[PDB]
């Protein structure tokens, strides 16, 4: 609905697991807000995925929104899982519970109340605000500040 508002994420990690951290812009309005952490121990596609759920949550009203990531992991998650780990209960063939579960239902909830027009960006070149994202996500990764709660070494 409300008006417009364009997302730009990115994460990224230092080891799998290791140091982590995002990078998110909100173009909102007529400005900009950015907003980016770091991590002590997660992956990097726990980042991809907190990058998208932390800029979603900050809206407040529902949004007509145009999300730009270049993660394959989202991109996969979005237009072929999701709907499917619904109808099996989020558990995978051998009933484990799908890997990043947590991120997935957080990001899945944050979704329902907008529409969302989904870019996914090939490389850096000719994407500023993406190639952006990843510098604050590798900057936050060197100064972590928060644990990952939701990562799990086993299951």
């Amino acid at each position: 609905m409300l008006k417009q508002v364009e997302i730009f994420t990115d994460g990224s990690c230092l080891g799998n697991p290791g140091p982590g951290g995002y990078g998110a812009i909100l173009r909102y309005r007529g400005r900009e807000k950015t907003f980016s952490a770091g991590y002590t121990r997660t992956t990097n596609n726990r980042m991809e995925l907190m990058a998208a759920i932390v800029a979603l949550e900050a809206l407040k009203e529902h949004c007509e929104v145009i999300l730009s990531t270049d993660s394959q992991y989202v991109r996969q998650g979005i237009t072929q899982w999701i709907h499917n780990w619904k109808k099996r209960g989020w558990k995978t063939a051998d009933k484990k519970p799908v890997k990043n579960v947590d991120l997935w239902q957080r990001l899945d909830a944050a979704l329902g109340q907008h529409q969302i027009k989904w870019e996914w960006v090939k490389g850096h070149a000719g994407h500023p605000e993406n190639e952006r994202c990843n510098e604050l996500a590798r900057a936050a990764a060197m100064n972590p500040t928060l644990e990952d709660t939701g990562y799990q070494v086993e299951v």
